């Protein structure tokens, strides 16, 4: 495929200015088998061109080019290349283009992606454009800037439903097929363009006008899943973000329809096509979940409705604005989910998922500016880059920030815009500098610390205060502005909860910045500096409140200053000034009120849970983690037993329980809940909680490879096929991680997410011992792996298989010796990631076990 670079897409966008594509598509041969190749693609193009008699080119990916005619006259396109795509000589002033050709289906979700369904036979299309993947489906000019009207037109198979853009209009032809006319649409970006085809049940609403015009309303997945698809729920929360969306932004939803397509082999999570939002079918629940999943769900709707918006009525010029089209979206997402939702505690979910991932990337060795600059195709962190982006709201102003995003639509509308049209648009509705901003959180990389520096009288009262801002590291150690909120908490009269009794929001600066305004304050019990998670920090605490914080957690009644308590503890523990083992116990608590068992969000049950887990195989001094997990698998089973039946609670503690080094008491217990003979009351054992158990048992040698079969039987999917895979990965033997290795590292005909999982079986707490010899041979194998694969299919083996389990110098010095060599840059960049997390986990079981 072409690799477009920035300088040849503005050569392209000076020269061209584009006004309507035409496309028809025979799709009349795609539901045969997969043998079918290609589809028919004829496509019209008008355009102008600023100088006449110039030369000029566009993009199409085909196997066959069969005619071109530009102006009437035939070109030569028996030299036709994908690469090169289809010269236009001679250009005149207004030009029209006609092409046919016969572009190919795909297993890879890069273009139009074909698919075929065993339950019942269907033939499922849906097509994935960004990045420049369009030229796979129609002849065009390939890159964002080049805006047209679109007119499609499909003929398919008789019982395909096909979804566009735009709504449609559908004609019998008498011959086995239908034809789908859809309206011309608004003008948008090529990446932008959807087509999802094929048998597909489909769901029906509307959302009602509101200066917003009536919304028709459309969900679509694959006929095999329809039973497991909550529509109605689906429904109220895409009615929610569109009441919120046109008031927020003060701009109604520009498009006609909103139609959102749970498709099959999804690489890309959700995708933000105008009209037609496709997604990924994990968001298509078989099982039992959590109220998390629920919430995460409903933030990737927001996300991709809040781009119909920003990225879609207004779009990037270039991909290097990439970072701040999804960061911006995942901002506006959570701002819905709590404005709009039943999700209001969403922010507290930002600040302990979003922001914990954040601060991790951007200490690896790979960290770089959110803004980086992106040459060319091949060159296309966005959590650093939503966290900074809130942050850049609060420095704002929310109201101002609005404000100007109102500005910034109106008068991109249709059109393109970067980084600095947003910035100035902002820049006139605060008042603010945003110049200096830029520099200084885009184009940097690291982190500050940020904690106060306070003295109290004998009230208790502060005489003085300060916020202390340590230089950004890993990075050029520059201090900040940032926008935050001080607050300070203390007992609530009525029920002795921890609450909020003061906040003071200030620009900070520098090293050192003084807060007048809480002279005079009492400082209650606990302190935070960056309350309400309002700037990208690492926030550190004075000697009281963090005693108060280790004290009693979980008697802070607002989830987001506990959820930010929670963060410090782990991001202290991560960075060896909080011990492993006091982790641990902070988090199991000692009673039903204190601990993580007393914590109602249920998304931090589960994050924390997984941080405890981490703490435990990673950061405890070796000789402490034996008796560390006896600990947390005992209080685990405890918080299992004592939980509500039937609850998120009751499940979350068994899912972490089924992720643990277990002693034989909870095995039993765990077998008993499995197989009937001593179930948990409530516990809804389902077929993802079974296979959640059988692993574990697994795991720990308390099932062999003939239950693995078993439970295959009854669950012969492909889910479960890739369950039954982890499991048999899982099994702790020596034989049976030779075999999971060999056919993770050398068998490429074996399907990709079928690879993904024999490696996630491959690593266990508990299997530490089994896996050593796999250091070398790890490091021995990788530029093998490398050369052999393609980049996307052996990063997720370098990734998986690195022995972050070893967590030892010898792993340290291997690695170091691997380093020494010549290696290909991505590859060193992976190891050297890996490394990383090997030398912060060795300084972390220093410190505890001082
Ligand atoms: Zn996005």
């Amino acid at each position: 495929p072409p690799n477009l670079t920035r300088e040849q897409a503005e050569q392209r966008a000076a020269l061209l200015e584009v006004q309507s594509y035409a496309i028809e598509l025979d799709l009349s041969a795609g539901a045969g088998g997969p043998e079918v190749e290609t589809f028919g693609s004829t496509t019209t193009v008008r355009f102008r061109s600023a100088t006449p008699g110039a030369e000029s080119w566009i993009d199409l990916v085909a196997a066959r080019v069969r005619s071109a005619v530009l102006n009437g006259v035939e070109l030569d396109v028996s030299d036709y290349d994908e690469s090169t795509g289809i010269r236009l000589p001679e250009l005149a002033a207004d030009n029209e283009l006609v092409v046919h050709a016969d572009c190919q289906y795909t297993n890879t979700g890069e273009g139009l992606h074909r698919f075929i369904d065993p339950v019942d036979g269907g033939v499922y299309l849906y097509s994935q454009f960004e990045t420049a993947d369009a030229k796979r489906m129609f002849t065009c000019f390939d890159q964002p800037d080049l805006k047209a009207t679109y007119q499609i037109t499909v003929t398919a198979p008789q019982d395909w439903k096909v979804i566009s853009n735009a709504a449609g209009e559908v004609t019998d032809t008498g011959e086995g097929t239908r034809r789908h006319v859809f309206d011309t649409t608004k003008p948008m970006s090529t990446y932008l363009v959807a087509l999802v085809a094929g048998p597909y049940a489909e769901w029906r609403d509307v959302f009602p006008g509101d200066g917003q015009d009536e919304i028709p309303l459309g969900i679509y997945c694959r006929a095999s899943l329809a039973e497991h698809l909550d529509a109605e729920r689906l429904f109220i929360e895409t009615k929610q973000g569109f009441g919120f969306f046109h008031k927020a932004f003060g701009v109604p939803y520009p498009f006609g329809k909103y139609d959102q397509c749970f498709v099959p082999e999804f690489n890309a999570g959700a995708m933000e096509n105008a009209g037609c939002v496709t997604f990924l079918e994990d968001y298509v629940f078989r099982s039992r979940v959590t109220g998390y999943l629920y919430e995460r769900r409903s933030e990737t709707v927001l996300h991709e409705m809040a781009h119909m918006w920003f990225g879609d009525l207004v779009t990037m010029r270039w991909w290097d604005d990439l970072w701040l089209n999804e960061s911006f979206a995942t901002w506006a997402s959570v701002l819905a989910q709590v404005g709009a939702t039943q999700y209001t505690n969403a922010w507290t979910t930002f600040a302990s998922v979003e922001k914990s991932w954040a601060y991790r990337q951007d200490q690896l060795p790979s960290t770089h500016p959110v803004a980086a600059d992106i040459p060319d195709l091949q060159a296309v962190t966005y959590a650093k880059g939503a966290s900074v982006l809130k942050q850049l709201v609060a420095y704002v102003g929310l109201e101002n920030f609005l404000a100007g995003l109102k500005v910034y639509f109106d008068r991109h509308a249709w059109g393109n815009a970067t980084l600095d049209d947003l910035l100035v648009a902002l820049e006139e509705a605060s008042g603010r500098d945003l110049s200096w901003w830029s520099a200084q959180w885009l184009q940097t990389t690291g982190l500050n610390m940020l904690r106060p520096k306070l003295a109290i009288d004998d009230e208790g009262r502060f005489t003085s205060f300060s916020v202390l801002q340590s230089p950004a590291r890993p990075g050029a150690g520059e201090h900040r502005t940032h926008r935050l909120a001080i607050g300070i908490y203390d007992d609530d009269p009525a029920t002795g909860e921890l609450v909020r009794t003061h906040r003071v929001e200030l620009d900070v600066t520098g090293e050192r910045t003084e807060v007048p305004d809480l002279v005079g304050v009492h400082r209650g019990k606990l302190v935070l500096v960056n309350d309400d998670d309002l700037t990208y920090c690492t926030m550190r605490l004075d000697p009281q409140s963090l005693a108060t914080l280790i004290d009693r957690i979980a008697d802070i009644q607002e989830s987001l200053p506990r959820a930010l308590c929670w963060s410090t503890a782990w991001e202290m523990t991560r960075e060896a000034e909080l011990k492993a083992r006091d982790f641990v116990s902070l988090v199991l608590g000692s009673s039903p009120t204190t601990g993580i068992g007393a914590e109602s969000e249920i998304g931090v049950v589960q994050r924390v849970l997984l941080q405890t887990q981490t703490a435990l195989a990673s950061y405890a001094d070796p000789a402490w983690q034996p008796e560390g997990w006896r600990r947390f698998a005992g209080r685990l089973l405890e918080l299992a037993r004592a939980a509500e039946p039937g609850s998120d609670h009751q499940l979350a503690f068994v899912n972490s329980l089924a992720g643990s080094v277990l002693g034989e008491e909870q095995i039993s217990a765990m077998r008993g809940w499995l197989d009937g003979t001593a179930p948990l009351e409530g516990l809804t054992v389902d077929t993802d909680l079974r296979w959640g158990l059988l692993q574990a048992l697994v795991a720990h040698g308390a099932a062999g490879e003939a239950e693995i079969d078993a439970e295959l039987e009854r669950d012969q999917t492909a889910t479960g096929r890739r369950r039954a895979e982890r499991a048999r990965s899982l099994i702790p033997t020596p034989e049976a991680k030779e075999k999971a290795w060999q056919r993770a590292v050398h068998d490429d005909q074996l399907p990709n997410a079928i690879s993904d999982a024999i490696i996630s079986g491959f690593q266990h707490p508990g299997q530490r011992e089994l896996l050593a010899s796999y250091v070398r041979r790890y490091f021995d194998e990788i530029d093998e792996v490398w050369h052999r694969r393609s980049s996307e299919r052996a990063q997720p083996t370098v990734i998986g298989l690195f022995p972050s389990w070893a967590v030892d110098e010898d792993t340290v010095a291997v690695a170091d010796r691997w380093l020494e060599g010549e290696h290909a840059p991505a590859l060193r960049r992976l190891v050297s990631e890996g490394r990383a997390g090997i030398v912060r986990a060795l300084a972390a079981r220093e410190f505890d076990r001082s």
